[PDB]
């Protein structure tokens, strides 16, 4: 399948090179697979998750999106015309709240939550969580992280927006998961992007364009749209029965792009999300 005049995010991760419009995929479009946001939630009645999106978990008074960046993510994943993976299901876990903020208690809570809730869930294929959030490093929050991989959820967490060493956040910092950086179309590290040895994979995360409350759209930057770039592709990918949960990260690596980026320090991967595919 080819989406015409697709966000270049989308085009880039089908593309061995930059500057393309083009997004090719599998028309499987990851179908039968799952995948948690867990985020400030997801205005599930927005026409572009066309029915396959719902809030499952709140921590706060609402399960509400009051604030868009819940949303935006779970439209890189999943959204008809933004998302990677136009066919899979999206769960809604509120942990941040609508100003964008979140106590870590409630964000080891919210991944805890995933690992069970998943039991009670008919995903065929496989189950991805994004986290497009972090903080400080804290052991506890690495922990909850890896425990959630661990059940048998692909985990995808974003490296940081503060331009340093992703070693001393969290939960970007925990190796087991897979922690993405972000880049631009002209394939350069994002001025913003956290870099270093722990991360595994990067993704478009500049000037991304997504699903918004109120039924709308907007473009923003951060490692935020990177991680569900890499989540949405994992689902795509499990869906193909190309891997597994546990291997994804590890798979995604292996068959990335590499040395395609400019502005990578040493001693940080080179890989760029690509889908490999061939009509
Ligand atoms: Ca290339
Ligand atoms: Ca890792």
């Amino acid at each position: 399948a080819a989406q015409t005049n697709a966000p270049w995010g989308l085009a880039r991760i089908s593309s061995t090179s930059p500057g393309t419009s083009t997004y090719y995929y599998d028309e499987s479009a990851g179908q039968g697979s799952c995948v948690y946001v867990i985020d400030t939630g997801i205005e599930a009645s927005h026409p572009e998750f066309e029915g396959r999106a719902q809030m499952v978990k709140t921590y706060y008074y609402s399960s509400r999106d009051g604030n868009g960046h819940g949303t935006h993510c779970a439209g890189t994943v999943g959204s008809r015309t933004y998302g990677v993976a136009k066919k899979t299901q999206l769960f809604g876990v509120k942990v941040l709240d609508d100003n964008g903020s979140g106590q870590y208690s409630t964000i080891i809570a919210g991944m805890d939550f995933v690992a069970s809730d998943k039991n009670n869930r008919n995903c065929p294929k496989g189950v991805v969580a994004s986290l497009s959030l972090g903080g400080g490093y804290s052991s506890s929050v690495n922990s909850a992280a890896a425990r959630l991989q661990s059940s048998g959820v692909m985990v995808a967490v974003a490296a940081g927006n503060n331009n340093a060493d992703a070693r001393n956040y969290s939960p970007a910092s925990e190796p087991s998961v897979c922690t993405v950086g972000a880049s631009d179309r002209y394939d350069r590290r994002s001025s913003f992007s956290n870099y270093g040895s722990v991360l595994d994979i990067f993704g478009p995360g500049t000037d991304i364009l997504s699903t918004w409350i109120g039924g709308s759209t907007r473009s923003i930057s951060g490692t935020s749209m990177a991680t569900p770039h890499v989540a949405g592709l994992a689902a795509y990918l499990m869906t193909l029965g190309k891997t597994t949960a546990a291997s994804a990260c590890r798979y995604i690596a292996d068959t990335a792009n590499k040395g395609d980026l400019s502005n990578i320090p040493f001693g940080t991967v080179n890989l760029l999300a690509y889908n490999n595919y061939q009509a």
